[PDB]
DNA sequence: GTCGG
DNA sequence: GCTGATGCGCC
DNA sequence: CCGACGGCGCATCAGC
């Protein structure tokens, strides 16, 4: 609701940015800056004002000033007309086509739906399903459906080894009304940062899953990660439910707060929490966090035992996962 | 496009 | 076959 | 002004 205006004409131009301009730091400061906008507790009435908030500078406040005055962006609006911008911003919409395949098959006349449809030899085995499922993948999950295939994942995951857990993450964990695909984390004592003790950890799980027929589809797979395509089972004369993203990711047992810090996100607020750790002098992935040495080299990994204990080596107060999203 | 040294 | 670069993906 | 901007998994390809 509130700004909402300005928050999506900055989600336009950070989504312009990173399709057609392939600037990736473009893209990230209009998304830092519809971010912060988006929690500004007030209606904003000047680019000024907003100049005010970090990551808005010069640039923004003054397509603020155009926006609150006209509605309108000129820039947006001369975008949209463009035919070249308006192919890439469809295409880039199907999983698995990017900024650089998008303007490859722009090049070669491949520029809608059909021309999709007609061109299937043309397309990677990801991009295929992208095409396949392009309606359902634009659709949200409702929390309800969320908690349905939860049961479903840790109930096949227990029937598979008593001592996997898997942990849904991402929009879910942050206690979303609905969610954009599912993320699950999953781990096993047999997998940890000193030892693989058993092999096929993650496929067993993902055999299971297909097995039941609630994994459809495979988009990618190796030992710790998996993207794929999943499918609530419906009843007897039922509309069939969309298809659905699911990943799942693999963590060493023993890097557990690291993992979930990572997979419950958001992807805004990991970045703003990475980029503040190395201002603190600290590095921080999915794994570990690591002191950084005079040289600019990562030091050894630092004793976790809580999420808690990422955000107080950087001094940043808790943030509870409802307060990570955007 | 923005920020910090 | 291996290794490094790049594309696309995840949060 | 200007260098940095988060960090890493899997698929694909060029060069040896
Ligand atoms: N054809 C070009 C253009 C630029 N550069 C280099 C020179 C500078 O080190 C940097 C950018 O210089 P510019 O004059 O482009 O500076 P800006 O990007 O700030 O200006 P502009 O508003 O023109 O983008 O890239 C280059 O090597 N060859
Ligand atoms: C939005 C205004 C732009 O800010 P950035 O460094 O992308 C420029 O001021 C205008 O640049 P152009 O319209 O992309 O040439
Ligand atoms: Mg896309
Ligand atoms: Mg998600
Ligand atoms: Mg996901
Ligand atoms: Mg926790």
């Amino acid at each position: 609701t509130l700004n909402g205006g300005i928050t999506d004409m900055l989600t336009e131009l950070a989504n312009f940015e990173k399709n057609v301009s392939q600037a990736i730091h473009k893209y990230n400061a209009y998304r830092k800056a519809a971010s912060v906008i988006a929690k500004y507790p007030h209606k904003i009435k000047s680019g000024a004002e907003a100049k005010k908030l970090p990551g808005v500078g010069t640039k923004i406040a003054e397509k603020i000033d155009e926006f609150l005055a006209t509605g309108k962006l000129r820039k947006l609006e001369k975008i949209r007309q463009d035919d070249t911008s308006s192919s890439i911003n469809f295409l880039t919409r199907v999983s698995g086509i990017g900024p650089s395949a998008a303007r490859k098959f722009v090049d070669e006349g491949i520029k809608t739906l059909e021309d999709l449809r007609k061109n299937e030899d043309k397309l990677n085995h990801h991009q295929r399903i992208g095409l396949k499922y392009f309606g359902d993948f634009e659709k949200r999950i409702p929390r309800e459906e969320m908690l349905q295939m939860q049961d479903i994942v840790l109930n096949e995951v227990k029937k598979v080894d008593s001592e996997y857990i898997a942990t849904v993450c991402g929009s879910f964990r942050r206690g979303a009304e609905s969610s954009g695909d599912m993320d699950v984390l999953l781990t096993h004592p047999s997998f940890t940062s000193e030892s693989t003790k058993q092999p096929k950890l993650l496929h067993q799980v993902v055999e299971q899953l297909q097995k039941v027929h609630f994994i459809t589809d495979t988009l990618s797979k190796g030992e710790t990660k998996f993207m794929g395509v999943c499918q609530l089972p419906s009843k007897n004369d039922e509309k069939e439910y969309p298809h659905r993203r699911i990943d799942i990711r693999l963590i060493p047992k023993d890097q557990y707060y690291c993992g979930v810090l990572y997979f419950t996100g958001s992807d805004i607020f990991n970045k703003n929490m990475r980029a503040h750790a190395l201002e603190k002098g600290f590095t921080i992935n999915e794994y570990t966090i690591r002191p950084l040495g005079v040289t600019g080299v990562a030091g050894e990994p630092l004793p976790v035992d809580s999420e808690k204990d990422i955000f107080d080596y950087i001094q940043w107060k808790y943030r509870e996962p409802k307060d990570r999203s955007e």
